């Protein structure tokens, strides 16, 4: 049984989303076999909805045509299907429950800019931008494109009696979570959820009520979950900040929103790890930017003073005129940037994360009660899946780092032993020749003043090839244990975690489609219970393996660097001055061998 129209035919079954204007399930055409989003309506219109057939753009779904039903003569709206669904079926995956990735968070925030500005243009206004309205349709090129197309966790502080549900929507596409939520929920407590927004802090974004009747912990911050770069966390705070306060005298507007939105995507990213903090970091510059604006946001996020500011890239030092454009600076990934150390001692952080526990599992056999549990406690595996593999990409970039430095370090040594020839070539050329020649007080004043020269040269000597035999395997400043300390790809740690994280999300998955199910049998039911068992000691034995292996091993990894890294400002301050002596000599070199040799006589 199911319904039809002269071009169209859906099932009952194949149904998408159920609201309460109408419901939209998946149908076919009669002649082509192409899938459409049949809207049926439950129970002027043939103006203005004809002019939302016009309305053509990337971030809007196409309403192709207009027709009516067959049996009961409902008019039909054929829209455009989208088959991964909308953001909200997005931000229910569990790599998603901490927040977007950064990459899709663009790609909702370009769409979602794109998609109004379109519709201001046009003059529609959206009233409720929500996940559920923004669909999700994957491109000819394999990244995802968001449309818009309908048009009480989402509203503003005066209409709960536009840019609001956009605000509350960015958060949680990029917190994983909702801004303000009291403690059971914007349910019950729902007269805290409007006393939550009333309390107009105006800076403030975030509003959690941890406990019941309790107080609302306040920030103007994004969490430390947020799976964001901390350079777009700066650029995003006072977006939100400026479009979540109920004073229109302090609301932003459209036009200070597309401005500062569109300032904020047309952004190239610079990825930039500094060795010495063991911290990755990422610089939102414009192409047109000098690099002076450059070594401003590296100073705004990592406090290293600009001139201090030393860069390694593929092996090699990087020297960066002020000048120079930030579209002309080499192309970067989160696993080749460019390397920064400072000559000034830094502090030694490492990774910054919030630390999470398994929330217990309860044996009541509940099937919304299963799947808000499984759904939580998979997206908490994820969070430890993700910070594992961050702990092995700054790990590994490292190693390459240090590997690196040590070269560079190499390579200012070798740059001394040239300016060294250069010195002893011209101090026995000048040391011997006067022994040729050879009143007696302008002779031996230059021997008390050669012979303190070479003997001051050879000082260098013997602590420059200390020095090398410091940088020699095993001289004390090898980079030998960065091999042989934490983790390493070989280990395969990460794909550890990964294979938990399937099973525990099929677990969810399953629950998801549980509870869908009103009952289950008791054969069902069994099977309903006895991997809710299995989904315990998955997360059990991987947050076992995560801390007693991924986690052990990094901070000891960790405090192994901060030590090799005051041994290296060391052994670099000994070299800068070695080399300064003779340059200083060198010179002072120059000041008797154009002195006495050269007398004056007709
Ligand atoms: N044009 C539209 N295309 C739509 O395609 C959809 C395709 C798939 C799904 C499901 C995928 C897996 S799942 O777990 O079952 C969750 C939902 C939902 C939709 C959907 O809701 C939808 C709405 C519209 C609209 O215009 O409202």
């Amino acid at each position: 049984a199911m319904q039809s129209t002269s071009n169209h035919l859906w099932l009952l079954s194949d149904i998408l989303g159920q609201g309460a204007t109408a419901n939209v399930f998946r149908g076919r055409h009669k002649k082509t076999g192409d899938l459409f989003a049949i809207k049926v309506f439950n129970n002027v219109q043939m103006r203005e909805f004809e002019v939302l057939k016009k309305l053509n753009h990337k971030n809007i779904v196409k309403l192709f045509a207009i027709e009516e039903e067959t049996t009961t003569r409902h008019k039909v709206l054929i829209m455009e299907f989208c088959p991964c669904g909308s953001l909200y079926t997005v931000l229910e995956e569990p790599s998603n429950a901490y927040g977007l990735p950064e990459s899709e968070f663009l790609i909702v925030l370009r769409d979602v800019v794109g998609g109004m500005n379109h519709l201001r243009e046009n003059g529609i206004v959206h009233r409720d931008i929500k996940p559920g309205n923004i669909m999700r349709v994957i491109g000819e090129d394999g990244q995802s494109v968001y449309k818009l197309t309908d048009f009480e966790e989402y509203l503003h502080p005066d209409m709960y009696e536009d840019l609001w549900s956009i605000g509350v929507t960015f958060y949680h596409a990029a917190t994983g979570s909702l801004p303000f939520r009291p403690f059971e929920g914007p349910r019950r407590n729902k007269e805290v959820m409007y006393k939550i927004i009333t309390g107009k802090p105006s800076g403030a974004i975030s509003g959690v009520q941890k406990a019941e009747n309790g107080p609302i912990d306040w920030s103007g911050d994004m969490p430390v979950s947020c799976s964001l770069s901390r350079g777009l966390q700066v650029l995003l705070t006072p977006v939100l900040a400026n479009i979540l306060e109920a004073d229109q005298e302090k609301c932003w507007g459209f036009d200070q929103f597309f401005a500062e939105t569109s300032d904020i995507l047309h952004r190239m990213v610079i990825h930039v790890f500094s060795l010495q903090q063991m911290t990755a970091h990422k610089i939102y510059i414009h192409s047109y930017n000098t690099a002076t604006i450059f070594h401003e946001l590296v100073y705004k996020q990592t406090k290293i003073i600009s001139s201090n500011q030393e860069l390694i890239y593929e092996g090699r030092r990087l020297v960066l005129e002020p000048g120079r454009l930030a579209q002309h600076f080499p192309k970067t990934t989160e696993e080749n940037p460019i390397f920064v150390v400072s000559r000034e001692p830094l502090n030694t952080i490492g990774l910054i994360y919030e630390k999470i526990s398994l929330p217990k599992v309860h044996p009541r056999y509940d099937l919304d009660g299963d799947a808000s549990m499984a759904k939580a406690i998979t997206g908490v595996v994820c969070y430890a899946c993700r910070i594992a593999s961050t702990l092995l990409l700054y790990q590994e970039l490292m190693r390459k780092g240090i590997r690196w430095l040590i070269e560079l370090i190499k390579d200012d040594y070798n740059e001394t032993v040239h300016k060294k020839t250069e010195v002893v070539i011209t101090l026995d050329f000048c040391i011997r020749n006067i022994e040729k020649t050879v009143e007696l007080g302008e002779i031996s004043d230059i021997h008390t003043k050669l012979l303190r020269l070479s003997s001051s040269q050879g000082t260098i000597e013997t602590s420059l090839q200390d020095i090398d035999s410091r940088l020699s395997p095993g001289g004390s400043l090898a980079d030998a244990w960065a091999h042989q300390e934490g983790t390493h790809p070989k280990d395969r740690n990460v794909e550890k975690l990964q294979v938990l994280l399937n099973c525990m999300t099929e677990i969810y998955y399953q629950f998801k489609k549980d509870k869908a199910e009103r009952r289950l049998a008791y054969n069902e039911e069994q099977i309903h219970k006895f991997d809710k068992q299995k989904l315990y000691y998955h997360a059990t034995k991987a947050m076992t393996h995560f801390t007693d292996e991924c986690v052990k091993k990094y901070e000891a990894f960790l405090n192994k660097s901060e030590e090799w890294i005051r041994k290296m400002l060391h052994l670099r301050k000994q070299l800068l001055s070695l080399t300064n002596q003779c340059f200083d000599i060198e010179e002072e070199v120059s000041k008797y061998q154009e002195y006495t040799n050269e007398l004056q006589e007709t």
